[PDB]
């Protein structure tokens, strides 16, 4: 009852059209009766029922409108209408108005003052009251939980502008999108997306994120003030069988004495929650567990509420953002669609030293030891993942104060960690009586408990079965500086996972304690085996936390001579023969799987890394010549630059973007497949887009120049490819130097589906001048264009008779470049093969590529031209061709329109004897049944032919009948037949099957055939 | 499958069974008195683990002539253990065919060396060159 | 000069250089080219080319990379008299590698023509000692 307009506009609807223009005429010709004003002409002939309603409304009053209906549905005698007018007494409450500003008849009107305040006051009683009560609330509680210690007691002061390239869609605009609209979509793309995570090496800094990002917003702050709730959970807490409901999941966050969870329980998708660590996770886990979950409510499995939670089934509008670890992205992405992934990378150079700006209180102590880090660049390259750099200035600040600082020795990442400890260990540790080693192993055998049986949160009940639960620890503790204080309640754990995985690494190396100690406290049982092929056979298992670490930081600690002086408490032959099992580890990887979940090359270059000195690496790098490998910074780029100097005569080198290499297929020669075009689907034009504005102020010259210096001492490497790389034409210079340099000794190198253009191929003209012993180049789908070409020719002909094949498809090359690649075909050697199909050339471009190829030195076998928009017109040209060259053996066409008058001619093409053509390809070719007949005829009558691809043609129930009269005619001595792509009943195949049984000399294909 | 002695024939393309499903199949042709000579698992929803199950029984199973177990998760490790097949000489089936899974060089890698190499078993691989 | 060509023809134009040697001077000022050209242009400098003594090469949209490529053949040229490459986008970094050249008393140089180059104070501690 709250509108009397909708209800006069609806007995408007009732009035007959009729009796609308007699009740429009009557509220215009309104008596003066009840003090009611009649409606402009215009105004009422205008209105529809709606605003006619809302018109008479506002002229008089709700009232005094209805009234006048009244009046006149008697008048226009719509009787049902006028009864229904008295049967109905609408409340004057009032519908919606734009009258912002109040007017009144009177001078004094009204206005958007006091009166407004006093009204909302007034009627406004629930709504205000408990978004209040709501908000200030949560805001603070969220806030202080978080500082005030008497490190963590400024944070926003320690912010940083981490970097985060969030990952565009994997099948070129910026959008930071940092703080601002970081969960929104572009234009529309996906409003009701509600998952997001972030992708970070171990030690980053994504748990400290989420920290800062709650702080950030639990102030407002210019934050998503649009957003009502963030609801932080770090899984060091959370476990399996825990039984627990969201409720009790949510009252961890804030213990409310009375929780308003029944009030939490409102507007979904209003409401995010901030997950951290899917590594915390600890146990088993199955991405796709056969229980499922839907009540809120009610006490389920940890892991299953995640699973819920996860999946969104329960909370179908609940936004979530998850920190992860790379390597364990394969579970929850096969889990989960439509994920927002984060790439976050630590600090910069420049940004490493602005850390040191927050940490450090004096220049003599920052800038003198930051001074260190550039001259020591291996440990600057080292200086990412900013934990590394909390390790180097707290390492360096405890030196300060009993000595100066050194090189540090910190060359890897191991050699920072003990060096750490070095300093760490020197009050107590050096008296034997306070000797700290066996307190050492005390906590390493926790450390490796916290893994191998996933408690973290060891707390008081397992300390004191690992070690001294109250005198020993409590200087651990002051040392570790944090081990109890972060669950608050009563739990101990450690600072980082990656000290538990490093001592968990250490345990394995000391020989737990030698084997003449023991002295456990309690400890009996419980004690996982001192053997490490175990930890290589769960290496990988999400049970065990992937094992990287433990397995990564053995090859660093292994070392003879740094560990010798150092420790002096060290292993012994036990991490000998440990080195032959590692070793047979990275043996059988290679050579056996390469299918795994991520044990990357690159990964097992970080091993190699580790283990310094030359013969156990090399004999390792030797078990694979196959290298493929992607690169993300500089410590990536410097890993694998140093890992490939040991070791030489590797084969294969593999870089780029990858994950998917189409489109390059080798054919030799008598090979029975052949490169048909790919183009994937998704590159279409945002490649051309990306390769003019692509930007990436950090790739420089640097990043590559220590790569390909390994390269430039290839010491007889073989091939080498580039695919899909990003690599711009500096990047090529360098390479090209590279490349000229005698030590080279390259062979085959692919550069093809990259961004290169013509200054690029000054340069490649240089190094094809100056490698010679290259046989095989692949520049394919590089848009590059004809300067190039004529660049590209002069350097085919200076020492280069050697190169045969060329791949140049699809490189926006107009008909011009054709005058280029005569000459230089009129005058190259050993050119074997030529791919030029797809690019502008067409019939006029063609006019030239046909006249170079009358001479007898045209040593071309092979020649691709497929999807060239080539035409009939030109047929008439390459059919002299193929009688006039004695080495043209193949020739591809598919996708290229000429009709059986171009076909007509290639008949003729091949009807000298002096023909050497042994491949044609003419599928898609826009051909017709009637040539049918004309190039079977040919087909007996000519014995150099091997094979033809006819199909995606009108060839015809007739037309493939003439194949059986091929058969027919003994002469068909043919090697290989393929068509495809055409419907047809049955009789097409009939005849098939039985003479293809009665035909063992030709391989008939037909694809789409049963 | 094994209570019939007169069966030898199951198309099941398009059916949605996961290996699980077939899990038991491999159970199902277990017994010796099976005389199973075609079965069609194409679209079937069947990933790579099931794959080392269904290739012991192939070793293990001379009834069987031909199988196809296209658009499925075979994977790259998968459609591996084929070459294994050829590699352990029980391999005396008659066909095989898989179909419409885009892969990289190594799948077709092995396949037409392995082809070559035999001339007992018609493999048939349809988006192949 | 003046013109609208590019850098297609700077590389015939280098194969000109390389073919004319009676050749004596040559001005491409005003023509939009860019740097490609300047490295093109250099290796044709430096071909049977001791008797070119001047070019003109201002205002033809030249980035500081080509100060790289400029320096080279001038560290090698027999006979450049005079060189005119104002007004072109240079900078003060571009000179840097302009001014390493001129250490050498192979330079043959006489003029410098540097009108309106975007150059600022930072550069004159290199050319002083040049
Ligand atoms: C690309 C791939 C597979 O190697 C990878 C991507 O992320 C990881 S990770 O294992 O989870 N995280 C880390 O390794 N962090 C890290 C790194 C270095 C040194 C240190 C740390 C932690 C403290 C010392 C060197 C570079 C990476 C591995
Ligand atoms: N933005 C930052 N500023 C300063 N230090 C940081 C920052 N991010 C991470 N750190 C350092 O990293 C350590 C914690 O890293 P963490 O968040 O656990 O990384 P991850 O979650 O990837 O393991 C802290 O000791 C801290 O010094």
């Amino acid at each position: 009852m709250a509108s009397t307009r909708c209800k006069l506009a609806r007995y408007l609807e009732d009035l007959e059209d009729v009796d609308l223009k007699k009740f429009k005429m009557h509220l215009e010709d309104y008596p003066p009766q009840k003090g009611c004003i009649p409606l402009p002409r215009g105004q009422t002939e205008k209105a529809d029922h709606v605003d006619l309603a809302t018109l008479m409304i506002d002229f008089n009053g709700e009232e005094k409108a209805w009234a006048m209906a009244v009046w006149i549905f008697a008048a226009i005698n719509r009787r049902d209408l006028y009864e229904k007018a008295k049967r109905d007494e609408p409340k004057w409450g009032s519908d919606n108005a734009r009258v912002s500003n109040p007017t009144v008849i009177c001078q004094e009107d009204s206005i958007e003052e006091e009166w407004m305040g006093l009204l909302e006051y007034l009627s406004r009683i629930s709504i205000c009251k408990m978004k209040k009560d709501y908000r200030k609330k949560y805001r603070k509680y969220v806030r202080s939980r978080f500082q005030c210690i008497e490190e963590s007691v400024s944070l926003n002061k320690r912010y940083t502008r981490l970097r985060l390239i969030k990952e565009h869609r994997s099948q070129s605009p910026v959008s930071p999108i940092k703080m601002e609209l970081l969960f929104d979509p572009d234009d529309e793309h996906s409003e009701p997306v509600h998952t997001v995570v972030f992708q970070g090496a171990a030690g980053i800094g994504k748990t400290i994120l989420a920290r800062k990002m709650m702080l950030d917003w639990a102030s407002g702050t210019l934050y998503q003030d649009r957003f009502d709730y963030l609801f932080y959970i770090h899984c060091r807490e959370v476990s399996l069988v825990t039984q627990r409901s969201l409720g009790d999941l949510i009252m961890s966050c804030c213990p409310d004495p009375n929780p308003p969870i029944h009030k939490i329980v409102r507007k979904p998708s209003r409401i995010l929650f901030l997950m951290d660590g899917f590594d915390e996770l600890q146990g088993a886990f199955d991405e796709h567990i056969g229980p499922l979950c839907t009540d809120w409510q009610k006490a389920e499995r940890g892991d299953i509420l995640l699973s819920s939670l996860i999946r969104k089934k329960l909370l179908p509008e609940a936004s979530l953002l998850i920190t992860t670890r790379p390597v364990a992205l394969e579970k929850l992405q096969h889990l989960l669609d439509h994920p927002r992934h984060v790439e976050i990378l630590g600090f910069s150079e420049a940004k490493r030293k602005e850390y040191f700006f927050k940490y450090f209180s004096d220049e003599a102590q920052a800038r003198a030891a930051f001074s260190l880090i550039q001259e020591n660049e291996v440990l600057f390259t080292m200086c990412f993942i900013p934990l590394v750099c909390w390790i180097v200035c707290t390492g360096l600040k405890q030196q300060m104060e009993s000595g100066k600082s050194l090189a540090q020795t910190s060359k890897t990442t191991t050699a920072v960690y003990v060096f750490f400890l070095s300093s760490l260990l020197q009050p107590r540790g050096g008296s034997q009586e306070h000797g700290l080693c066996a307190h050492l192993w005390g906590l390493c055998s926790l450390a490796a408990d916290g893994i191998w049986n996933q408690k973290i949160l060891f707390e008081e009940s397992d300390l004191r079965n690992h070690g001294l639960q109250k005198a020993d620890v409590s200087a651990f503790l002051r040392m570790n500086l944090f081990q109890k204080e972060v669950d608050c309640e009563k739990f101990y754990s450690f600072i980082h996972m990656t000290f538990q995985e490093f001592f968990a690494a250490m345990y394995y190396l000391l020989e737990e304690e030698k084997e003449g100690r023991t002295n456990v406290p309690g400890s009996r049982l419980k004690l996982p085996s001192r053997d490490v092929t175990v930890l290589l056979e769960n290496y990988g298992k999400f049970e065990k936390g992937y094992l990287i670490f433990v397995v990564r930081f053995l090859f660093g600690l292994v070392n003879q001579e740094r560990t010798s002086y150092l420790e002096k408490k060290l292993s012994c032959k036990i991490s000998q023969q440990i080195r032959l099992e590692l070793l047979k580890w990275i043996e059988v990887k290679a050579k056996a799987k390469k299918l795994q979940i991520q044990p990357s090359q690159l990964e097992l270059f970080y091993c190699l890394y580790e283990m310094q000195e030359e013969d156990f690496v090399q004999r390792a790098m030797d078990y694979f010549p196959k290298i493929e490998i992607n690169l993300s910074t500089r410590m990536d780029h410097m890993v694998s630059s140093f890992c490939i100097e040991n070791c030489h005569r590797v084969e294969s080198l593999s870089l780029g973007f990858l994950h998917n290499m189409p489109k390059e297929e080798e054919e030799e020669e008598k090979e029975g497949r052949h490169l048909d075009m790919v183009q994937c689907v998704l590159p279409s034009s945002s490649h051309a887009a990306c390769s003019h504005g692509l930007v990436n102020s950090h790739l420089t010259s640097s990043f590559c120049r220590g790569l390909f210096s390994v390269l430039s001492t290839s010491q007889s490497l073989t091939e080498l490819d580039l695919s899909d790389n990003s690599l711009g034409d500096p990047g090529m210079r360098v390479l090209c130097e590279t490349l000229q340099h005698p030590g080279c000794n390259i062979r085959r190198l692919w550069l093809g589906r990259c961004g290169l253009s013509h200054e690029c191929c000054f340069d490649i003209s240089l190094v094809l001048s100056s490698n010679q012993k290259l046989v095989e180049l692949d520049l394919s789908d590089n848009a590059l264009g004809d300067f190039g070409i004529r660049l590209l020719c002069v350097g085919l002909k200076h020492l280069l008779c050697n190169l045969k094949k060329l791949w140049l498809v699809s490189c926006c090359l107009t008909s011009a470049c054709c005058q280029d690649l005569a000459s230089v075909l009129s005058t190259s050697h050993s050119l074997t093969r030529l791919y030029v199909g797809e690019n502008a050339l067409g019939d006029s471009g063609v006019a030239i590529l046909c006249e170079k190829a009358k001479n007898p030195q045209c040593n071309l076998q092979k020649l691709g031209l497929v999807n060239s928009g080539l035409t009939s017109v030109c047929c008439s040209a390459l059919s002299s061709v193929l009688s006039t060259n004695q080495n043209l053996t193949h020739l591809y066409l598919r996708g290229n329109t000429l009709g059986d008058k171009g076909i007509k001619l290639l008949c003729e093409g091949l009807l000298h004897p002096d023909c050497k053509l042994q491949v044609l390809e003419l599928d898609n070719c826009n051909l017709t049944s009637h040539c049918c007949w004309d190039l079977s005829t040919l087909l007996t009558s000519s014995q150099s032919l091997r094979k033809l691809s006819l199909g995606n043609n009108d060839l015809g129930d007739l037309g493939v009948m003439m194949f059986c009269e091929v058969l027919k005619q003994q002469s068909c001595l043919l090697q290989n037949l393929g068509l495809s792509e055409m419907y047809f009943n049955y009789e097409t195949k009939s005849a098939l099957e039985t003479l293809q049984e009665e035909k063992p000399e030709l391989t008939v294909v037909f694809e789409p055939s049963w």
